[PDB]
C-alpha cells in the first residue's frame, strides 16, 4: 500500500582526511579512526560530506572483528545520523557493510533505514548507498 | 560448515519492578522507563535476570514510535549486553521485537546475536528468546 523513501545509490565516496591507530592486518580492541569523506551521486555531482569515527570493539570465536561506526552525513537534501556494527573482515574483503540511519533534517526527517558502503580498491574511493523509509 | 551457538527459546519473563513516565496510549519523545525482569527457561526453571531501560526517541511519518532499549542479562550460563531499536507500536500489538546482543561472560563470550521478546497479554509476563552465534 503506502511507501515513502529517499534512496541514493552508486555513490562514489572519496576520503578527504582520516587518522587512525588501527592495525589493518591485525586489528586490536580499542584501536580507533576518524574520517571526513565527500559523497558524489551516480552522476559524480556533489551529494555532501560525512564526518565519523570507528572503534575495534570485540572479536568472535569464528574470527569476526566487530567494529562500531558513528557518523553524521550533511547532504544537499538533508542531514542523517548513522551508527552501528560492521565486521572489519567484511570491510577489508570488499563485502557490503552498513548500519542503521535516522533522518534529522530536510527530506530525511521522519524517515530511517541504512547507510551502506563497500571497499572497491584499498586507498581508493568507496561505493556507498543510502536508503531511508517512512 | 562451522557453527557455534547458544539459544534459549520459550522464555517466560515476568516483570519484578518497573517505573516509567511513558504515556502508553500516546508516547512522547524523551519519556523513559527502567525495568528488572526474571527469565525462566521453557521448563520454568530460573535462567536469570535482566536490568534495563528504554526511551521514546523519535516518530516516523508512517507513525512508527522508535524506542531505544539498553539492558544487561545476568544468566546461569553467562552475561549478555543487549541494546537497540523497537517500534513501540510493535511492542503494544504483541509483535516480536528485539535488537543486537553481545556475550560478555561464560558461554556467550566471543558470541553475538539478538535478544527478542513479545507481549502476550498487557501486564502479564512476556515471551523472550536469546540467540547468539560465533
Amino acid at each position: 500500500g503506502s511507501h515513502m523513501s529517499v534512496v541514493h545509490e552508486g555513490i562514489w565516496e572519496p576520503q578527504i582526511r582520516n587518522e587512525q591507530n588501527v592495525n589493518v592486518a591485525d586489528p586490536q580492541v580499542g584501536q580507533i579512526g576518524s574520517y571526513y569523506d565527500e559523497l558524489y551521486d551516480s552522476s559524480r555531482e556533489l551529494l555532501g560530506i560525512t564526518i565519523g569515527r570507528y572503534e575495534i570493539r570485540y572479536k568472535k570465536v569464528g574470527g569476526a572483528v566487530l567494529t562500531y561506526y558513528s557518523e553524521d552525513l550533511f547532504l544537499r537534501d538533508g542531514i542523517i545520523h548513522a551508527e552501528g556494527w560492521a565486521d572489519f573482515n567484511d570491510v577489508k574483503n570488499g563485502v557490503w557493510v552498513g548500519y542503521p540511519a535516522v533522518g534529522l533534517d530536510g527530506v530525511y526527517r521522519g524517515l530511517d533505514g541504512r547507510r551502506e558502503w563497500r571497499v572497491i580498491e584499498p586507498d581508493q574511493p568507496v561505493e556507498a548507498r543510502i536508503s531511508l523509509h517512512g
